[PDB]
């Protein structure tokens, strides 16, 4: 119970490493294979029992438009 925001975006490269800035998170998701895809990890409290994920609910949908974007915790 932690979070991993998993999302493929082909274009908004340049919004996914800004989300993590614009909000505050680590965006690693861009493994080159499918170059799109990029992932958030941040909460201060990774104890695996410690819901949040709060920040990320804004500039994540409001980029998602590039495709989807899904939380995984």
């Amino acid at each position: 119970f932690v979070n991993e925001w998993a999302a493929e975006i082909p274009g908004g490269q340049e919004a996914a490493s800004a989300i993590a800035e614009e909000l505050g998170y680590d965006l690693l998701g861009q493994i080159g294979s499918l170059e799109n895809h990029y992932l958030f990890k941040h909460k201060s409290h990774p104890r695996r029992s410690r819901r949040s994920a709060l920040h990320i609910t804004k500039r994540l949908s409001d980029d998602d438009r590039v495709t989807w974007a899904e939380q995984q915790y």
